[PDB]
């Protein structure tokens, strides 16, 4: 009938030798689709429709206190398929930038529609935006950032897919 | 008075023992070393359940009582190295005392899990099973143990790092008995 | 649905002749089944589920009053193989010891959970506990000890079992 | 807030165990059959010191405590056989934990002792030693012990005789610890 | 007659290359007696029977910021002659844990009996507990712990020593 989740998982994992990363390098760029989380990934493979109540997501990257260089992240409510670079990011709301021994909070500003699980011809009624964690420095050490989530939805009118 | 052919025991009080005590403290729970280069990402670094015999205080005091009920339970992880590691660790906490769950995406689910870099130390406040369970051992192992702790690496540490996990109990022994390990 | 049953029923019964039963020897260990006491026997072939609400034991030895040895019983909840001495005995809440013309009354500490009829892997869930008496003396005559019980149950679920 | 070269331990209560426990209870001391004709006067039925190992749930309790000191302490000798023996004992309390009082005098002398016929059950109410005494044990023996029961015939008995004496303690145990016996 | 001696004095120190220390290795195990105490040692030359009226203790360990291993330390009220471990020092009241670069402040559970100064069959009349410091962690360089003592004692019926 209705349900209503939380959760706190992680969305992807990059790891950066030293001398790449220059500015404007992406480290990860993907859509927020139930496929990539992992505890909604088996829910959203029940129901068919969704609608995000709370979503909010943590950076945590990893690095010696020696690395000295930098990041920033977004939340971009277009799911296309062309935004990289900075500026893009620079305008959103909820951004953030710190360098890469310190874990910073994105609060984006979402969509609160009611959207799909599965793929369908338009993108936008299946994922609410993007997220986008890019370099800025030029780093000196391995980094390995990780970035999380926390996801809070109301999954309803159940059905099965067969992926 | 007069005699009779045997005067009735007199034994009084027996088997009067006391019923409720209250245990607390802090002890450890294991510790482990990791030399350089060693310690991918998912290497499990510790993974004890939380037997009454691994609280050394405890296993010396519920050899008397039946069973125990834990109050309260918090766990403290303390990694001991400079900040100049840059890896990092997840710790967990899973009332599941089952034997395979060894990945990142379980333990981060649990509630109440941390993960930081070596440098830093953070705290538990699991979601354990308040019920009743027993004390000594049997066939099944979910009504003696409350879970397990499971602290795995999540980097690749660039120094020797050197973890050292702990564990604030309380609880309430009772039901007197004694039994042979 | 829910019944509750009373009762009152013999448990078990031993002998012993003179010479035997030196301290620390077993007159009669056995654990508290529903295939010991026989009007539960009967009612616990139907049903599937019990929890205890009060149960109490006596011991009713019958010797002439010559006898001079003495016993010792208690109530172990327990359903391990393996609690053989006198000291576990001691410990327990609601032990007696009288010598042999005496009888006397256990009162014990229960589980009050709810348990199964029938058998399985793990003996914790079908049997509350167990029921020792061992001589502690050393008698002189024939003894015939006769342990009763005072047992009152709640049985539900309806089934049948094929023993 | 910034990054330093290392974050403080934050192992907020270490050692903080519990102090002070109360257990009671009932257990036997020792136990013996005479047959007949042995068992003139002065025979020695049972000799043997209140350590608290004979005590067999403080035993598994003064394994964690360091100290305890007896609150009340009180005996039961409870003999079993009909009323055509005709013998008798004497049972007392000395708290010397020594090694040589046999004699009728010495026990008859104490406070609380107690002499009847072997179809007769008696009780002890002793004057024990009421101090703050040790678990482990060591050279000295008057620190660790609060004395020792001996009960010995008087008479010549019959038939066979079979006492089994009793002991009720409530006791104290603090200042935690673990030791290995 | 009587008299009250405050104070503060280095009890012992120890020194540590690289690659020792494991967890569980003693770096001092050794017991509160009047011959290690400077100041006191010359003092309890004089009376016999002291009592502890406050008795503390700080670890004053100095090394580098890059040790990145740590200690154990506590008190405990038995001096024998068989403790050394972990667990026996996690039991007590009043212990420590940091790292190597951190100071910490043993409060211990002293005896508050009246105890002699001399040597004697006994052990437990001359010397109110040991202090244990053990590493728990595996060391990366040299570390140099010095342990301090804050006593303070109530020294009576003179006499004179000869050692």
């Amino acid at each position: 009938n209705d349900v209503h989740l939380t959760g706190m998982s992680r969305i992807a994992q990059a790891v950066i030798p030293a001398g790449t990363g220059t500015d404007g390098y992406i480290v990860v760029d993907e859509t927020i689709v139930p496929e990539l989380l992992p505890r909604l990934g088996f829910a959203a493979r029940i129901f068919q429709r969704y609608a995000v109540e709370t979503l909010e997501f943590e950076i945590q990257p990893m690095c010696p206190a020696n690395t000295g260089g930098g990041y920033v992240a977004g939340f971009l409510p277009d799911p296309t398929d062309s935004d990289h670079t900075f500026d893009a990011i620079q305008a959103t709301r909820g951004a953030v930038v710190a360098k890469w021994w310190e874990s910073r909070t994105i609060r984006p500003q979402y969509a609160r529609a009611l959207l799909w699980t599965s793929v369908g011809k338009e993108q936008r009624l299946t994922s609410p935006g993007r997220l986008i964690l890019l370099c800025v420095g030029n780093n000196t050490d391995v980094v390995n950032v990780s970035v999380l989530c926390r996801w809070s939805v109301r999954l309803s009118v159940p059905s099965l897919e067969t992926p």
